[PDB]
């Protein structure tokens, strides 16, 4: 039986230039509880392919995510392909409450293919998303133009001359960033720079290339320029910053004119391996920035750092109230329209121990009073409105973490914090005054 998964997203995407044959999906759209240590997430990918008018599924089994340990995954296991398969697929943790996906072309992952058909197309992907609340989270990306995978274990070729500058190249999500110095005779103002980058490690080959045209006025001291890798373009996008380090007009022996370089490239993917290498290309020129004169090269390598800002994003409100039970009023699904046909409070008590138990609040439109849901009250208001009522009495401030969620999938986390308990003034039993003891 088949999923249902309410919240669906979708997600066109196609190829610049030909790639470095990874082939890469990121995925700003899951949920990433903030302020929980606990949460498990259930992924499980699926391929849609195409070899001749067939198509063929391929489901991936990544099992369970653990968000707070590890920031790589492999897939264990996988229905409907090849073999020796399960580490042609990795699913990467980035940043801010967000994956990727990277599944490498030039080695087929469907066995089912008979030397006839040699030819194989990638459509679209399925990437199945079970909540530790327990809601399923589609997220349908397809390729505008259908992606060929063409086997190749071709060309293991490393580029030759290149003086090596020994500054190490270290990729955190799929994005790389050094800050390499390089001197460039003739360019005080008649300068035209023009960079190029390829990181060649592995079966893999990047090449990234300054698409907006070359700076052809290098102004002092840091100048941003935009970079389109091949590949798959990232929603963050990838540049580069060409500053100055020597004098306007200032210099005149062997140092022609010095500068420090960043390059800031995206999809970047760890099947590079480590021990990859970073050409950098460089001219002072304007007539063919192809293949011209200076070559720079560094090493790279691909740290395991778990992402920090893993948690997806907080707008804490502080509540202060007397009467023992307080009440959240969860405003608007996203923003402006009560008429969505699918509206989602969830409760949470702030950094739980347990998901057997701590995850089970929740409420929807049509649903009302959840099973486990100890002292948590939600029930829907005017326009919209969701009225959640803590009772949970304590004297020490609680901090409950709701999580709304509209049909548009667009969801927004609020971090209420009850300060609850002000206390009962000392005279509660008395009090009772009139100017005796003081002029009047
Ligand atoms: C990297 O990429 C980089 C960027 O992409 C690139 O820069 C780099 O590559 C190369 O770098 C080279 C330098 O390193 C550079 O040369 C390359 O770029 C260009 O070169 C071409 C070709 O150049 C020339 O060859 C011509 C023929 O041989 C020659 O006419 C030119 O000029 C002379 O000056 C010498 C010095 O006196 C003289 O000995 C010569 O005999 C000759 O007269 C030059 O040798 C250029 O064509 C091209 O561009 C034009 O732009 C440049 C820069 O602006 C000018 O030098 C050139 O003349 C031409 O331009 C003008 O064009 C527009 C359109 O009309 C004008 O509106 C604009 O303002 C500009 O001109 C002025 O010139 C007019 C014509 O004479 C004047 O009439 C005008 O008027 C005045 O008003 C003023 C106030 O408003 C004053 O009043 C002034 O004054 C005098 O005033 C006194 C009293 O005050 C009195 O009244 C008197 O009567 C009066 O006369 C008025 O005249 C105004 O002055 C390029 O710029 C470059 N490559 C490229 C493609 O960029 C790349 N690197 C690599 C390695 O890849
Ligand atoms: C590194 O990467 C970075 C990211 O890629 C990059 O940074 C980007 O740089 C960009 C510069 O290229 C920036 O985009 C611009 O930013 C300026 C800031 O405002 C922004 O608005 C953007 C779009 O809405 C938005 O994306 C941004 O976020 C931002 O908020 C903006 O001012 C810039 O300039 C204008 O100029 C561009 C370029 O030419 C032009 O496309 C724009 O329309 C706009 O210019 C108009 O207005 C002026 C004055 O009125 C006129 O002089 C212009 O001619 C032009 O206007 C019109 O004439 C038409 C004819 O009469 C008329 O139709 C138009 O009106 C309405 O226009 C509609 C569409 O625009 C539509 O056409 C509508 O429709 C009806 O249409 C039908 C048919 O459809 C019929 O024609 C009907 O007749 C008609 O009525 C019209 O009525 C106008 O009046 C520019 O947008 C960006 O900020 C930046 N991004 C980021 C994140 O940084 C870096 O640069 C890269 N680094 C390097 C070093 O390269
Ligand atoms: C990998 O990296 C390496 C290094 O990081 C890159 O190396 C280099 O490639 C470039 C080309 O890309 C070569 O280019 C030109 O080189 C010259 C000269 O180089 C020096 O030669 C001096 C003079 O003698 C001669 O030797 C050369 C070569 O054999 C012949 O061409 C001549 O005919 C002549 O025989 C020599 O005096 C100078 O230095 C000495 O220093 C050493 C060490 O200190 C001593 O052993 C020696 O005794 C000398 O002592 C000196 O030391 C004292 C003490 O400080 C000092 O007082 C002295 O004054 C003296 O320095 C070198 O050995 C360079 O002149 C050319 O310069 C032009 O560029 C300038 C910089 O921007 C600019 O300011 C100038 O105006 C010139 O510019 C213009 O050229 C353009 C383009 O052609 C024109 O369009 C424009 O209009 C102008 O004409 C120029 O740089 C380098 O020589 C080469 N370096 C080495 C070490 O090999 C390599 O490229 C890179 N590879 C890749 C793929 O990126
Ligand atoms: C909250 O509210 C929102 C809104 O109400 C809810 O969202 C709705 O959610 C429900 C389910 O919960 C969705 O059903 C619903 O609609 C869309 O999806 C269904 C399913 O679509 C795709 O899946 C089909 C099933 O396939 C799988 O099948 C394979 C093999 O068969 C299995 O092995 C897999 O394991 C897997 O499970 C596919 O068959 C289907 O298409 C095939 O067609 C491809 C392209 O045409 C082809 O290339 C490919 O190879 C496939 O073989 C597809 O992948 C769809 O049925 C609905 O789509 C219609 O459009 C289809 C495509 O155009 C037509 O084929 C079909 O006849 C439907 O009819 C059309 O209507 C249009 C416009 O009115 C008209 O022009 C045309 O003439 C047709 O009559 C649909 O897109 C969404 N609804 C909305 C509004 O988005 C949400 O669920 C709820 N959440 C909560 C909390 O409960
Ligand atoms: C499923 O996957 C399997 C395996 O992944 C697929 O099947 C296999 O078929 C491969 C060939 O197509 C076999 O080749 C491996 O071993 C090679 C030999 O090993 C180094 O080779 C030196 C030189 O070679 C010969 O020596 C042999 C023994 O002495 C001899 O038979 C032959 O005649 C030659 O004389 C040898 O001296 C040295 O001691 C060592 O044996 C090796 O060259 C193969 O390539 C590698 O390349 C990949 C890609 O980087 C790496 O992942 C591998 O670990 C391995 O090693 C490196 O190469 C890197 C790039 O150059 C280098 O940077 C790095 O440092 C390292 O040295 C290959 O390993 C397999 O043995 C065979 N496997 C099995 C289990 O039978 C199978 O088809 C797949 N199935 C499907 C459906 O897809
Ligand atoms: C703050 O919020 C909380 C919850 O968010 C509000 O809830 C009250 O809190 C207490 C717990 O702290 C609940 O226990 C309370 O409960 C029900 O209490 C009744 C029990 O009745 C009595 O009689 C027996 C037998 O003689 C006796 O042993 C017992 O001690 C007690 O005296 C239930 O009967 C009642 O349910 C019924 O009544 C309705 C209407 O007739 C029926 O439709 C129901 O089916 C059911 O039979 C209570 O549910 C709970 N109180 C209420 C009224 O919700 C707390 O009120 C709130 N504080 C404020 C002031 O807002
Ligand atoms: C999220 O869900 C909302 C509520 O259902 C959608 O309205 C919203 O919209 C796409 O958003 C467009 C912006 O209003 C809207 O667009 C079109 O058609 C009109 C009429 O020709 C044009 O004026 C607009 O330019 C626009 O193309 C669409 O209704 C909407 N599509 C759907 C199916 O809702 C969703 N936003 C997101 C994140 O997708």
């Amino acid at each position: 039986a088949l999923l249902v998964c309410q919240y669906t997203i979708q997600s066109l995407i196609q190829l610049t230039r030909d790639d470095p044959g990874f082939f890469n999906v990121e995925i700003l759209e899951f949920p990433f509880y903030p302020a929980c240590n606990v949460c498990t997430a259930d992924v499980n990918a699926t391929i849609n392919f195409d070899v001749g008018g067939k198509k063929h599924k391929l489901n991936l089994d990544f099992g369970l995510l653990t968000p707070h340990t590890k920031a790589v995954y492999q897939p264990r296991g996988a229905f409907g392909g090849s073999e020796n398969a399960t580490n042609l697929f990795l699913l990467e943790l980035l940043g801010a409450g967000e994956l990727a996906l990277t599944m490498r072309s030039k080695k087929l992952p469907i066995n089912i293919t008979a030397g006839e058909e040699q030819q194989v197309s990638l459509e679209s992907v399925d990437v199945y998303f079970q909540d530790v609340f327990g809601t399923m989270w589609c997220h349908h990306a397809e390729m505008q133009n259908p992606v060929y995978l063409i086997p190749e274990t071709v060309p293991y070729i490393k580029w030759d001359n290149c003086n090596s500058t020994n500054i190490t190249a270290v990729v955190r999500a799929q994005g790389l960033d050094v800050t390499l110095p390089l001197s460039l005779p003739t360019s005080a103002q008649d300068s035209n720079f023009s960079v190029k980058t390829e990181m060649l490690g592995n079966e893999i080959d990047i090449e990234c290339i300054m698409e907006d045209g070359e700076i052809s006025q290098v102004l002092p001291g840091d100048n941003k320029f935009n970079i389109t890798c091949s590949g798959y373009e990232s929603h963050v996008p990838s540049g580069g910053i060409l500053t100055s380090t020597s004098p306007v007009a200032t210099p005149i022996p062997g140092t022609g004119y010095a500068y420090s370089l960043r390059l800031t490239p995206r999809p970047v993917s760890r099947f590079l391996g480590n021990n990859s290498i970073l050409y950098v290309f460089y001219s002072g020129n304007g007539p063919k920035a192809s293949g011209g004169d200076y070559c720079i090269q560094s090493n790279i390598v691909f740290s395991d750092e778990i992402p920090a800002s893993q948690d997806m994003p907080t707008n804490t409100t502080d509540i202060t109230y007397v009467g023992d039970n307080a009440t959240y009023s969860v405003p608007m699904v996203t923003s402006e329209d009560a008429n969505s046909p699918n509206v989602t409070v969830t409760a949470f008590w702030a950094w739980p121990n347990n998901t057997e138990t701590d995850f089970k609040c929740k409420w929807t439109l049509t649903s009302g009073t959840p099973s486990g849901c100890e002292n948590i009250s939600g029930a829907f208001a005017s326009n919209r409105t969701f009225d959640i009522t803590v009772s949970g009495l304590g004297t020490a401030p609680k901090t409950l973490i709701i999580t709304r969620t509209a049909t548009n999938a667009t969801t927004t986390t609020h971090k209420v914090i009850f300060s609850k308990a002000p206390e009962s003034t000392t005279t509660s039993p008395t009090l009772n005054t009139t100017g005796f003891a003081a002029p009047n």
